[PDB]
């Protein structure tokens, strides 16, 4: 049922409103996903002016239904199974020795288009830490995203560690704790334990003068053979 919605190229819309230490901002993104290849291509624009946090810190917040699940793992793909009604995705992201983001998003189809609508709230950030101080490099590392069933909520629980390169050569860790629960009442796939292997490339549109991020991302499910 849900998986059939992902056999081809799907348009994606992302809309985020944020407030980090009282700095309010909005981000809009557009692009497309091709789950057959685990592939996402998107361009994000800060629609309120200058983004008050580094772009890389928003990548995880800004559609894991575009992950490539190998055929032998298709019974473990919660994300697609919740479609088209969708799922709620909630996180706390702990920036080591700094503040935290808490996010809530709804991921679902509107017509033909896969939409990610997010509210983000950041608190306890240091004024001249790596986030508010803009000390993170404009790049992105490759990670493993660990997934387990959460049967009482008919959903999944997800944990991983994001590594952000700091401009001095060091690393800013961002520990992610995540919960996804279906919006609809229908059956979903509750998975055995497994992970997603991720890679992401960040770039700039040379003709774009707005504060923005171009993202190319590949993600593949693994850990069950």
């Amino acid at each position: 049922k849900g998986e059939e919605l992902f056999t081809g190229v799907v348009p994606i819309l992302v809309e985020l409103d944020g407030d980090v230490n009282g700095h309010k901002f909005s981000v809009s993104g557009e692009g497309e996903g091709d789950a057959t290849y685990g592939k996402l291509t998107l361009k994000f624009i800060c629609t309120t002016g200058k983004l008050p946090v580094p772009w890389p810190t928003l990548v995880t917040t800004l559609v894991q239904c575009f992950s490539r699940y190998p055929d032998h793992m298709k019974q473990h793909d919660f994300f697609k199974s919740a479609m088209p009604e969708g799922y709620v995705q909630e996180r706390t992201i702990f920036f080591k020795d700094d503040g935290n983001y808490k996010t809530r998003a709804e991921v679902k189809f509107e017509g033909d288009t896969l939409v990610n609508r997010i509210e983000l709230k950041g608190i306890d950030f240091k004024e001249d830490g790596n986030i508010l101080g803009h000390k993170l490099e404009y790049n992105y590392n490759s990670h493993n995203v660990y997934i387990m069933a959460d049967k009482q909520k008919n959903g999944i629980k997800v944990n991983f560690k994001i590594r952000h390169n700091i401009e001095d050569g060091s690393v800013q860790l961002a520990d992610h704790y995540q919960q996804n629960t279906p919006i609809g009442d229908g059956p979903v796939l509750l998975p055995d334990n497994h992970y997603l292997s991720t890679q992401s490339a960040l770039s700039k549109d040379p003709n774009e003068k707005r504060d923005h991020m171009v993202l190319l991302e590949f993600v593949t499910a693994a850990g069950i053979t």
